[PDB]
Order: structure tokens, then C-alpha cells, then sequence
């Protein structure tokens, strides 16, 4: 549910103060320019599950940092990525046996705490069709709010005993163009080309190629990054960007309508579709323009407050998968809502008793009810939370994803111009009935 | 409740194995060696509600080792008491905030763990009767299953600015005597008198004497120690076990009845009484003769199972007021069970949806409903439960206490002699109506 409680919300442009009325109400345009997305080729949650027992015993943190993942995403350095989590857990039973066996009084002491750097979290299962180059080649990348530049997997194999499949080979292209980096970056390069995304042409855009087969260590064709310029894009206009420049009539906005079992799953590029939401759509200011980062004021479990005593903000990631809270409000969140068997019919009965999940901003509400927030996995309901530490900043980051938030919520990405600061839009996603 | 699951309850004497039959039913023996229980002159919880909210932020454990509080109860040579939460809340702080001012890749790191350890945790407020002495003198000491030796507060003051009142001076004993100890133990000695609890004498009773005014220090008059003999007595006669080697005829047990609004609580020599409980007794053997230690299997809170993957115990303590579990288990404890503003007549209503929280012990099971475990302090319902861990031992213990486990259930200690070993028993106890 969304709602704004207090004063009756009203069309953002009666406000006094753009920055500071959160929940107004946002006008709505209609755009043709629609991206369908499909199912990227596999939906299996075991990888969560095992993520989940891993923090039992109270003393393992997952954690990226800021702007160190592909293409500006969250992320590390490591190798570690959550499709090891049999590796992940090797590594944390050795090592926490290797250390089990290597006027007022109070003492201090030290417990072992074991940090799992996460390499990156791109892992959603939605891409949309992007033309690169001329004569045009297919890819079917991650469009990601949580990245900043454009990334593309290149698979060329000349050799006649290569597989045959739909590879993305950028010298096929009669105008891609090799550029001059002086950065040794499985090997990254940069380049230029001209792409097509729906009915729009985007000429001169800069992006990243990945070379080694290549789908062993990456599990998305590409990305194109959604955030915003900034020092992580480094004087390369990002895609929307360079996309606004070259066809001026679009007005900067996109948003992104998840239907998982509906296949009309869709992006919306310069506006919004009518038929893809219920009631209106409410504006949250984007606090910090790097990721789509909101200021968050409280998060209730049910009666139960858990945020905010400190500075906390959420993420809107639209690359990633699912919901996360930082490690201390896991612990809380772990205790109050449990795995348990579905079946599949059974479901509605069995999270008849769970709790609500509140994320307060300002005067505006939203609500994820049980059945919003709990996946299928074989005949096992779970909760499609991740326990992510971002330590980068002394505030605490919260993420709201694509598995659970947006096929609930229709969403809006508002850029920032000369008559407005940038903003996040949610309404209720169209029921489907 | 309590309650047998599995084959019905049998009587004791039908058991194969004395050792392994939990739940069986005690044989009821009437003795009228009844000794009245009274409140102890303050009743204040609040010492209890800074101990709760002292837990909150997760790095805060409080401790005791066996047989290092007063009169071998649990405790420590520190300082630290429970009516000192505002020296220790200060102590936490002050360290804490002089702590943050001064293939697959797991990483090791250390955080800050603050351990108060507690001086003793001998704080029930019901006590008895204890003569001392000839012509004798009137005390009113702690009957404590977990403690082992006899101690007593001496209060002697010749001097004319002394304040009048009661007083124990046991050089106005006829029959004192001071014994020689090699140790320097606020100061301890040594010393035999005669001692008369209820009908029976206790000649030749060994004890140890506290000097300085005084209970500025100390909170009761003293301690009679109803535990084992063994190492924590030292050669001396325990009193039970001089009771009864000076009174035949008694049968080697005793219970307690906790009545705290009705002035009707009792210890019982030797026997029960029929009128203090419904149903019948269950019996939990004794797996370790020291503390009254049983074995526990498993605890619930509600659905949640939070005990037991290791070794842990259960100890019946009638000199302490609350129950307490170890600092992993109250985590979960204070994330599920909440304290909340309760009135007086408001009480069953809020309650209605808390946990009952299950302890089993084999087929035995010993439930504690919220009305059970739920006190009230001012306008405010609270758990009467602390965190105590005990790491004496690698195994880990849970107290039950007199506020809310005696209060709600009649137990029955049961020394072990040639055709028995030693077991607690307890019953529902008689509903006030
Ligand atoms: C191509 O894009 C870059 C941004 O990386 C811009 O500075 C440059 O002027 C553009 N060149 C042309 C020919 O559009
Ligand atoms: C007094 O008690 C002690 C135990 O501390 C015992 O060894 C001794 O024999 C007793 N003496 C008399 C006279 O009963």
C-alpha cells in the first residue's frame, strides 16, 4: 500500500518548498516510447536460503562499498559473488574453527566478526533489447538505477569451433571505434558506437566491453547504467544523458513497470502508462544524486520500529533482485519473519500472521504486506531480504529491488532540471485481475 | 502448566532406569515442619528496566561464575550488583564512547564485546525465621537452594549512639563459639552456634559472620544454604544435612510455596502440603549435585525453538528473583517479548497475544503464559527475565527464580540417599480463588 497521511497530498506543483514536501503528487504523461523486458536466461532462490542460515549465529556481515562494483555499482573488489555461497561457507566454517581453536567494573573484550565483501549485486532477472552498432547487433542488458555507465559483454570467436549462438561482435560494427584509455581493466576496454533503444537513436555513446566462454563469471549481457554524471562516469555522457541531448523533445524521465508472470514487463522512456498503476503516483526528493538515494525516516516491522536513530537512506536499484537492510536490522528482521512450507495454494493462509513492513519518509507510507515480500522457492515460502552492509558512508543504505518492491509498485525516475529536483515517483502497480 | 507428553505419568516407584524416568510422578508426603515466608523490608524494578535497555545495542553481556558469590552462590569477586545500573550504565558508556575515539575471500575482524560481571545474584524477597543461638536471637535469612554454606549479617553495637533495633550479636549467644581460619575474608570470620528453624534444633551448626552500618552493603539478613555438600562447604556439616542428621525421623526433602499477595508463602520441612498445589508432581532428576541442576532439552518461545544445539542446564535458585537465559538467547528473547504500558485492569487484555514460553525437559513440559512471566512496575508490564551467562562451565545454564517460576509452580527439592537420587519436583501451584 502508498498513502501520505497528515494534509490530503497535492500536485506538486502547489508546493512551497520542492525539496521538502515529500508525498505530493506527481503529474502524470503518457509516453509511447515503451522497452518491453523479458526474462533474462534462472530464478533460483537456493542462493538466498543458504545466504540466510549463513547468518544464524549472529557474527557474518555481507558488505559492498560505494562505486566499486561494475559500471559504479555497489560492490568490492573480491571474487566473491552470491552465486558462491557454497565457496562462502566453506570459507566461514574454517575460518571461525581455525579461531575457535587458535566505581563500576565493566571489561572489554573482543568476538571474531567474519565480513563477506560482495563483488557485486547485479542480478536482476529482467532485460530489455538494446541495438549496438551498424549493421545493428541484439543485446539484452540490465537497465539499472544503480549504475552509471554502459557495459556491454563481448562474445566475438572467429574459430570455426565456436559454438554457434548470438554473440555481440563490436568490429562487426561499420561505426564502432576503439578509444585510448591509459587503464589496465576476463579484460575490460572502452569504445564508441551508435545504439538503438526502442524507437530512439543514440549516437557517439561511450561504454565498456568485457572479453574473456564469458557466461562462467558474468550472468548479464550488459548493463546500462540509470544513475546519474558524476565523477563515476568520468566525462563520458552516460546513456540517458547522452539519449536527452540527441532527442530533445523527450522529457527526463523513465519508469519501469514489473510484471513477472504477465511477460508485460516494461520500461517507459519520457513519461509513464496509465494502465500500469492504481491511484496516484507520490514523489519522494532524491536526497544524494549518485545512486536514486532517498532519505528514510523510520522502518517498522509491524509495532516494531527498527530505523531510524541514525542517518539511513534508501536505494531504489532497479539491477538488483531484492530488498536489503544492514546487518544489526536483520538480526531484528531474521527473528520476526520466518521460512516456512507454501505449497502454493496454502500461501495465503500461511502469511495470514505476518507483519507488515512500514518504510516511513516524511508523511508518506509504504506498505509491503507478506504476500509482497515472500517468494515461492520449491514448496518453501522466504523472505526476498538480503542482509547488505554499505560501510563506504557512516549512514546506513538501504535497497529496495525489482523482486519484491517493483513488481509491487509501479516506479518513476524523475531527473532534476532547471524546474525541479530530481525525484523518485511509486504508485501501486496495476492489480492483476 | 505441566504436563507429560507420551505414556502417561507413572508413579516413581514404577520406574526402570531412576536415572532416565523425567516426569514421574513423587510420592506426596503431609509434614507439618511448615516455616512461614515473609517480604523482605523494597520491591524495585526499575533496577531491572535499565538492565533490559542496557541489552539494546547488542555488545553488553553480563556475567557470574559458579561458586564465587556469597556462600558458593553464582557470582564474582567484582563490585558490580544489580542495584548498581546507573554506575554500570556509566561505565558502559564511558568505554564504549573511548573505544569508537581511540576461492572465497572471508575476512576476520574484532568488535568490542563489554562484560559486567555481577557480584552475587542473591535478591529474593521472601524470608524466614532463623533462631540463633541462646538465649536466642531472631534473624530473617534467604532459604537458597543456591547457596551452600550458612551465612549471617552480625549488626553488634555497644556503643550508646547506636541506633535501637534488632539486632544479631552473636557474643550475646551463650553457645558461640569462634572457629580459627587461615584465610583473611566488610569483613568475614567463622563460628558454631545452635540454630533453631521452626520445631527443629541444629546443634553445632557451622557459619560465617559478616561485619562492618552494615546494609548499606548488603540486602538481607542472611543466607541459609539448602545446596550440596561438596568442595563450596569445606568440611562443614551443610545445615540440611545437620538437620537431619540431628532429626531422624525427617525425610530428606523440603518445599517451597510462593504466595507473594497472599502473606501465605511456606517452606515445608520434610514434606508438602496438600493445599499448595493442583495436579501432581513431576520430577526432574539431578544431573549435577551442586546447584539444583536438571538437563534441559529444548525452549521454546511460542513457535520459536531457541534451545538447545548445546549442552545447557536449568537451575532452580529460590534465592533469586528473576529467571534469566544466556546473552545469545535474550537477543531473541527481548526481539520477541516487549515490555508495554499495562495499568493495572489493562493487563489481560495487552497480554492476549505474548508467547508462552515452553521449557522440556524429555517428555516433560513446564509452560510459562504471559500472565505468568509478566510483572508490573509503576504503569508498565515487564519481562521478568535477566541475561545472565555463566561460562564457568562450556555448558550453559538457565535460572528460574521466585518472582515468576516459584510464583507460578510448587517445587519439592528431593535429596537423593540410598533408594533414590536427587530430583526436583514441582506442581501447578493452588490457583488463588
Ligand atoms: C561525443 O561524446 C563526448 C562525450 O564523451 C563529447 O564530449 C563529444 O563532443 C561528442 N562528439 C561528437 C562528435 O558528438
Ligand atoms: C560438629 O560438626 C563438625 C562438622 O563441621 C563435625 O565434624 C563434628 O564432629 C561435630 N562435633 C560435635 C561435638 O557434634
Amino acid at each position: 500500500r502508498i498513502y501520505k497521511i497528515g494534509t490530503k497530498a497535492l500536485p506538486c506543483s502547489e508546493c512551497h518548498d520542492v525539496f521538502d514536501c515529500t508525498g505530493c503528487l506527481f503529474e502524470e504523461k503518457e509516453s509511447s516510447h515503451v522497452i518491453p523486458l523479458k526474462l533474462n536466461k534462472p530464478n533460483d532462490h537456493k542462493k538466498l536460503q543458504k545466504h540466510h542460515e549463513s547468518l544464524k549465529l549472529g557474527d557474518v556481515k555481507y558488505y559492498v562499498n560505494r562505486g566499486e562494483g561494475i559500471s559504479g555499482s555497489l560492490g568490492t573488489s573480491s571474487g566473491n559473488t552470491l552465486d558462491d555461497m557454497d565457496l562462502i561457507n566453506e570459507e566461514i566454517n574454517k575460518k571461525r574453527t581455525n579461531a575457535q581453536l587458535d566505581n563500576a567494573t565493566v571489561e572489554q573484550t573482543k568476538e571474531n566478526i567474519f565480513l563477506v565483501p560482495l563483488k557485486h549485486l547485479r542480478d536482476s532477472q529482467f532485460v530489455g533489447e538494446l541495438l549496438v552498432g551498424t549493421p545493428p547487433q541484439t543485446v539484452y542488458p540490465i537497465f539499472d538505477t544503480g549504475s552509471t555507465n554502459v557495459w556491454v559483454v563481448t562474445t566475438a570467436c572467429e574459430e570455426e569451433s565456436c559454438k554457434k549462438v548470438r554473440r555481440y561482435d563490436p568490429n562487426k560494427s561499420k561505426t564502432f571505434r576503439r578509444s585510448f584509455i591509459e587503464k589496465n581493466l576476463i579484460s575490460g576496454s572502452v569504445g564508441t558506437d551508435t545504439f538503438m533503444l526502442g524507437k530512439h537513436l543514440v549516437r557517439n555513446q561511450t561504454f565498456g566491453l568485457v572479453e574473456s566462454n564469458i557466461f562462467d563469471y558474468i550472468s548479464f549481457e550488459g548493463i546500462v547504467g540509470l544513475g546519474f554524471p558524476g565523477m563515476l562516469s568520468a566525462g563520458n555522457i552516460p546513456f540517458f544523458d547522452n539519449l536527452l541531448k540527441q532527442n530533445p523533445n523527450v522529457d527526463p524521465q523513465f519508469s519501469f513497470y514489473i510484471s513477472p508472470y504477465d511477460g508485460k514487463s516494461t520500461l517507459i522512456i519520457g513519461g509513464i502508462s496509465k494502465s500500469f498503476y492504481e491511484g496516484d503516483i507520490y514523489m519522494l526528493p532524491v536526497l544524494k544524486e549518485s545512486y536514486w538515494e532517498v532519505k528514510l525516516d523510520e522502518l517498522y516491522i509491524g509495532k516494531e520500529r527498527i530505523c531510524c536513530d541514525e542517518e539511513s537512506y534508501v536505494i531504489f536499484d532497479t539491477g538488483t533482485s531484492y530488498n536489503t537492510m544492514p546487518s544489526s536490522q536483520m538480526k531484528t528482521f531474521l527473528n520476526l519473519i520466518h521460512s516456512t512450507a507454501c505449497t502454493e495454494q496454502n500461501y495465503k493462509d500461511i502469511l495470514k500472521s505476518y507483519p507488515i513492513i512500514k518504510y516511513v519518509f516524511g508523511e508518506l507510507i509504504i506498505e509491503l504486506h507478506p504476500e509482497e515480500y515472500m517468494i515461492l522457492n520449491d514448496d518453501v515460502c522466504m523472505p526476498a531480504y538480503m542482509q547488505i552492509d554499505v560501510p563506504s558512508e557512516r549512514n546506513h543504505a538501504y535497497l529496495l529491488g525489482s523482486l519484491s518492491f517493483m513488481r509491487n509498485f509501479f516506479t518513476v525516475f524523475v531527473r532534476g532540471t532547471e524546474s525541479r529536483p530530481s525525484m523518485v515517483g511509486v504508485a501501486r502497480a496495476k492489480s492483476k485481475n
